[PDB]
C-alpha cells in the first residue's frame, strides 16, 4: 500500500505547510480542525493526525493538560516556544 | 507532564531541521537513527519517532516496501514527492 501511504501523508503534509502560512501561532483545536478539513483530512483522522504532528515536534496540542488553556489550544509554530525555553532553562 | 512532553518534542523537532539541512534526500534508516542520536534521540525511541514523522508527512518511510530499495530508505524531503505524484497521477 505505498501509494495509498504516500497519497494521505500528503495531505498532512499541505497541512503542516498551511499552518506554517498562517500567521497565527496559537489557534483553538476546533480552528486546526477545520484547516485540516480545508486540506482534505477527513474527521475520523484529525485525531491520529495531531498526535502524529505534535510527536514530531511540528505542532504543541496537550489534550491530558489539566491546564484550561492549553486543554484546547494548538501551538502552530512550536519552535520558538522549544528555542525559548531551552533558553530560559538553560538546558 | 507538559514540559517534559515539550522538552521530549523539541528533540524530534531538531531532528526534522537536521534533515531539512542535511544535503541529502534520501539516506539509509541506519543513517537517520544516527542522525536522531546526534539530537539526543535513542534508539529505544526511533521507531516511534519515526512513525510519528511518517504519519505527520514530514519522512517517507516504507520499511514494509517489497521494493528492495523503499524498505530501507528514508526520504527526508518529501514535499516535492507529493507534489509530483499528485502532478503525474491527476489527483
Amino acid at each position: 500500500g505505498e501509494l495509498k501511504t504516500i497519497l494521505g501523508q500528503a495531505k498532512v503534509s499541505k497541512l503542516q505547510e498551511k499552518l506554517k502560512l498562517d500567521p497565527r501561532s496559537k489557534i483553538t483545536f476546533n480552528d486546526f480542525k477545520g484547516i485540516a478539513k480545508e486540506v482534505g483530512i477527513e474527521e475520523k483522522e484529525i485525531n491520529s493526525v495531531s498526535n502524529a504532528l505534535a510527536q514530531s515536534g511540528s505542532i504543541i496540542y496537550l489534550p491530558n493538560s489539566l491546564n484550561e488553556n492549553l486543554k484546547t489550544s494548538v501551538f502552530t509554530k512550536p519552535a520558538h516556544i522549544y528555542q525559548s525555553l531551552e533558553h530560559i532553562l538553560d538546558i
